[PDB]
């Protein structure tokens, strides 16, 4: 009865975004078309509107996901469309989907059913070339580092201490660990290295936290690539790369204006994952939106223990933002998995499993409450959620003493979210927010890690491999102790162990390796077995993907 | 009717070699036993006998071989035993068999049937530890080069120009091309390198050309391992390795006294291949023998185009030796292959194929004639050679105007070689020898290569990959232009192409790569597709090899 | 001014070992000579003497070492000469020194000063070629594995699960992690691997545990080299290598007779280190010696936490030995270090530091107690040791209630060990032992690791990496949980952290990898950061090593 997401999105009727742009106080000459239905907005907009009030910032987070994902994006789009249908001047900010997973298992990040962002197949693929620009600035610097070595290694880099990897925006497990520079003296210096997925690039991180291009250029210059034989850092600015890198990012800095199925305006800009990067769209896109709309709905990657924590502690911190509300996306199907139902068994009514699994939602609620921001739960109704299940979960959130609304936006568009949209509005004028960060920058890297570990995931404490201890020692002694922490861990549990479902108790977080993002300005401790480059499944989506003589596309989702 | 070679050799009745040693003017205290049946002889022997006359030097060479090999060793042992049975004070000098091929396809190098050197399984395996000492001196230096790099690379070596490889005395194709030094800064410097088979080591080459240990130590020091960033050679003596290397060779320098099935004394010492190294036993062993015997029978590796040429042009040249006679080993089965008979078809009478194939023998004859040394052909009779075939070949050598004798030594021991033994003796007192080298040291590396290429193999000229041209340029400009040439090429043809049987005409030798043995004092141009490390077959001999509770050994050959 | 080890040892006055052997009732035809002064003794000696009575077994162990070593070997030899000088029929059993450390930092393992085993230079270099025999059996198995991958990978081995490594008897850090099999389809199958030092070989383990050559062979056949794609184990037996592996071991299996400076007989057989391997000489040498002497002195590598532990729990367990007494070697310098004094200062008087550092020795004393064997402390006097220092320690070991004797065997030979020899004799007359193992084979792998960590090292618990977890579970599931355990762990601490000196408290062991030795018959958990292939220092002893034209050796120590 509901057709495939690509059928829906190829049948969308879109407004010219030059219109939407003008319907928002954006001058004809601050728009740069990419066809009729996509544009980039000048940063002169936010500059000229510098001293004007902000609208209401709404974050959308979720519970602990299955591989299918639980509907933040779908919801965020839905919520925005619903608010438009109560006549509000609203905008949704989102992340650009990584190209890789569209050919893997997760698919794109445009939403679902009647809550989608269109032109969906442009959004999921090349979109407007932002990720490509990140990839080329990133890999440019890498080429220059390798050329430095070849051209007599003037700065005396120890090639075996180079942390700068390369990137490609595909799921390519064969490029995790590689030796390059082979073939003899004409062909470079042999060394061990590898690729991360482009969206996890520090270059993207910079895009996402910078305020303008000149700042991006300054940040690029601070990026640390390796170390000399006697341990002194070597930066991109030592290698004089920041100018070219910036040049390659000349258009990528400007955010992108698309729209929803119901013609509501949308910014898409930046796309770092939350398990392996900071999980928010650009600061640039959200500060702009907030000068142009009254309500700005925005998403953080994966669960509340990842994206929400990072949204609050890194992005909101660097931006000045004060979230007004937070929506917590929950599903019956996932809360059931969390209570012991097998993945292949999730479409079957199971009410006990929804009482048991609830622990998960409960901790996410408690954790958001910790930031001082009023929450609403949103029940994302799935095709096969039953009558009782949907009734029980509702009652558990009110019994839990927390705002809640059913959301039928997947199946019904914005009018699936009016209930939800009111409750959020109710929240805005009734419970003001009192946001504050989880931790002060002061603290040791190790104390900061322990605050997240215990306050958010609920472990007893934090294990450190000796490689981690050295790295941290090195980062504190060089004067980067102040930076905040972007944790890498599995999205599938509060723990660093992906098998531990629900609210797991009495465990340890094992920090394997610690990275320094001197340009983005944060520290990345890698926990558990998480990789910074994902792989493809037995049957990649790519095998079912196609296009025809008419431009009809199948298998994209 | 003839039992397996290992049955024969385990049933040998051996004299105590301390006896044989004394039966030769060797003092009780110049012998170092390794059991009753193997010893090492002091170099004080040759030193004290410095100014005493030499005996007659007899070389044993052959035609172009099949994979089975054509019987030089078997013959050399046979010839020696036959001469003993005409009451002569004779000794045979041979090469130590490489361990690797005993587990591969060729097997050992102790001889065959009733012409063998015993204790055969000691000779084929660890023998007296000479090859192990080469391997450890060689790999010691390699370890020190790698440690130099790790310890701050004081001499400024460009690790990508290191020519020093590692060695192991096995047929291990997986170690041809390897990257080592991986795992990060605590674990070395990544680089591309590999292993050659121990018997092809420059360290062995040195053993084989040195006169005493102090000379070996001096030669070790001249070995060139790599080059600095600005192209200056780096030597083992720069790295101060020659003392330890020499130390590891303290016993390996002394030659080994074993004996034949018929109790005739034997020296075994050094074992470089002839296709990929210089193909002679040590100078040390042959100069000693020649002070202790009246007739000294000695072997050069593979065909006359390889071993004989190198025996004359490198060893005899550096030693002073003047070969008195040369025996050319020929077989019907091989001359048949050379005339177009498939390998799986060689046990079947084929007289036309023996007239056609003869071209091969004819060129080897002409080539030896070129050195000014009187030749006898030896027909090594194989179990299935027919009556007519053996008759025809005889007549072709006399018709060819060249001395010839049937040799039944494989099946009958020394009394299979009396005919042969007389003809050689006939030769000694009737046709004096007038040996002289093929070329003067003066010449360019390139002229020297062309002399061998055209005079010996019969190609039109010599191709050079650009890598070869650079290397040669580098070796001439550093002042190693004078050194002689040890060619690497296939044993299976006069050409550098192994498929070209018989006397192939109008072809080119392609020199792929050129190596410098500054310690051994020669240049090694690698031609065709020949590797310096061989591989194992589909079913390695090793699968049929065993020993039992009694020490009965099967499958060694 | 005791002359350097090498001057003493070259100046030695030895007896032919043939005499030495007759005086133990070994027959002429059971001795196989390697010079006048080395032999290999037939396994027939032990066999024929099977039902005769065993002598007293005495273990020599030590406290936690400095890098230079605290004198176990120096003491084992001394003790043995000292016993002989008390008119006792006594034999020392030692391990063949690994070759690489002669060129490294540690040096050889022939003893020191006037307590050495001889001929030193041989004993430390190629000796009788046992290690080479190990090296070639191990590396032929590795060559056959790679060849199998090349010839169709018929057994379906997953090349990336291959645990079998290569070996070489050098300190080569560049061979730790390597990529082999490169160069294309003719040159093998690319894979990650590396080299361990030859003495840490499973082949070495088997030699050290086996009873005869047919036993060795059977052990070989059961060695697991890696796994199929679906997880089945693959053995040397499946590849039919055990036959050829045994051939190469035909002589390695027989133990070696040498002697001390004072001409006491000596067995030297098997070389395994105690940090990365099982750290005792062969059962063969020990059990044989127990038939020929009334007293058999024998050493375990590094400290009691490694060597003694393993001697007791795997050697004695498998051999049916019940050790009779145990010497703990201790020095002022090592104890001073343990009480905080920096290495560069261990020459200088500091009674206080020695008092605090006593903690180390105390724990080792306690630990030996848990085995049921009476102990004597041997205080091995160094030239730097002051009067009051040797007195304090003596008084401390007495107050601690331990039998103690000052030892001057380094400087005085066997007559400097009479007091020590006296105390040992005293212990054997009055105080029988009630030897018991530390754990049963019934226990699980983690049970047995936790006992050794807990009761011996004084660890609070053990941590496992995911990979360690998996390998343990793999081994239990496959039928090997029953095996005893040979921990790999730093020698420099009771902990797995090499800087935690004295008697570290409240620490945990971390197991990062678990090897299976299915043919030796034990399990090897690797802990902390310890590598199974060591490195060469800033300045190798190699650089200082030399031999002259007279055969006068310098630098070897
Ligand atoms: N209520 C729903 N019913 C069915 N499918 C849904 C629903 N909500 C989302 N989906 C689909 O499941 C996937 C997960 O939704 P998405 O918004 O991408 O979640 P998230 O952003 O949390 O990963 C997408 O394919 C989406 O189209
Ligand atoms: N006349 C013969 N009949 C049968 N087999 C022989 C004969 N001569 C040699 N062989 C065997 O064939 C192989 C080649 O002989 P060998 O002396 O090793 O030749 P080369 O030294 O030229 O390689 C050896 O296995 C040898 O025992
Ligand atoms: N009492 C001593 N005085 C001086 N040097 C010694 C003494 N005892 C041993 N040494 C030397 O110190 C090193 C370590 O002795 P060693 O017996 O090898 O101890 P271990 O066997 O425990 O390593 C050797 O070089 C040895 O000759
Ligand atoms: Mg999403
Ligand atoms: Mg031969
Ligand atoms: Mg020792």
């Amino acid at each position: 009865k509901v057709p495939s997401d690509i059928e829906i999105a190829q049948a969308a009727k879109m407004k010219p975004v030059m219109e939407l742009a003008r319907g928002l106080g954006i001058q004809e000459d601050e728009v740069e078309l990419y066809g009729k239905y996509k544009a980039k907005i000048s940063l002169d907009v936010y500059r000229r509107l510098k001293d004007k009030p902000d609208g209401k910032l709404i974050l959308v987070t979720a519970i602990t996901p299955t591989p299918a994902g639980e509907g933040k994006t779908t919801t965020s789009v839905g919520l925005t469309d619903a608010l438009a249908r109560l006549g509000k001047r609203v905008m949704v900010c989102l992340r650009e989907p990584s190209l890789g997973p569209s050919f893997g298992i997760k698919g794109g990040a445009a939403g679902g059913g009647y809550a989608q962002v269109v032109p969906m197949e442009d959004i999921n693929l090349h979109f407007t070339g932002d990720i490509h620009a990140v990839t080329y600035a990133h890999n440019l610097l890498a080429a220059m580092v390798d050329n430095h070595l070849q051209q007599g290694n003037v700065l005396n880099i120890d090639p075996r201490t180079i942390t700068w990897r390369r990137v490609i925006d595909l799921n390519d497990r064969a490029l995790r660990n590689i030796v390059i520079g082979l073939g003899g003296k004409a062909n470079g210096v042999p060394r061990e290295t590898g690729f991360d997925i482009s969206v996890a690039s520090e270059v993207m991180a910079c895009l996402c936290l910078a305020s303008d291009l000149m700042d991006l250029k300054e940040r690029f210059s601070r990026i640390v690539v390796g170390y000399t034989y006697d341990g002194k850092p070597v930066t991109a600015g030592d290698l004089e790369a920041q100018g070219s890198m910036a040049l390659l990012m000349k258009d990528a800095i400007k955010p992108n204006l698309v729209q929803t199925l119901e013609n509501t305006p949308a910014f898409i800009h930046g796309g770092p994952f939350a398990n392996i990067a900071h999980g928010c769209n650009s600061i640039i896109a959200t500060k702009t939106a907030l000068k142009l709309a009254d309500y700005v709905v925005t998403e953080a990657g994966f669960g509340a223990d990842l994206g929400a924590e990072k949204f609050y502690d890194v992005k909101c911190r660097y931006a000045g933002f004060k979230p007004d509300a937070t929506v917590i996306v929950a599903t019956v199907r996932a809360l059931k998995m969390h209570g012991g139902v097998p993945k292949s068994d999730l479409a079957t009514e199971n009410l006990e499993a929804l009482r048991e699994g609830f622990a998960n939602l409960e901790k996410h609620i408690e954790n958001i409450g910790k930031f001082g921001v009023p929450a609403v739960v949103a029940i994302n109704a799935f095709p096969t959620d039953t009558e009782a299940e949907l009734n029980l979960l509702y009652e558990l959130c009110a019994k839990a003493g927390a705002e809640v609304a059913l959301s039928e936006v997947w199946a019904k568009g914005g009018e699936g979210g009016l209930e939800l949209a009111r409750k959020v509005l109710q929240t805005l004028e009734s419970r003001p927010s009192n946001f504050h960060v989880l931790y002060n920058l002061d603290l040791s890297i190790k104390d900061k890690i322990a605050k997240i570990a215990t306050e958010i995931y609920g472990a007893d404490g934090v294990n450190y491999t000796a490689e981690a201890d050295k790295a941290i020692q090195r980062y504190e002694s060089l004067g980067y102790g102040n930076l905040p922490v972007v944790m890498a861990k599995t999205q599938y549990s509060f723990s660093d162990d992906m098998t531990k479902l629900g609210r797991p108790r009495n465990f340890t977080i094992t920090v394997r390796e610690v990275r320094l993002s001197a340009g983005a300005g944060f520290i990345v401790p890698i926990t558990g077995a998480i990789m910074t480059m994902p792989g493809l499944p037995k049957r990649p989506a790519a095998c079912n993907i196609d296009i025809d003589a008419d431009g009809v596309i199948t298998g994209l989702f």
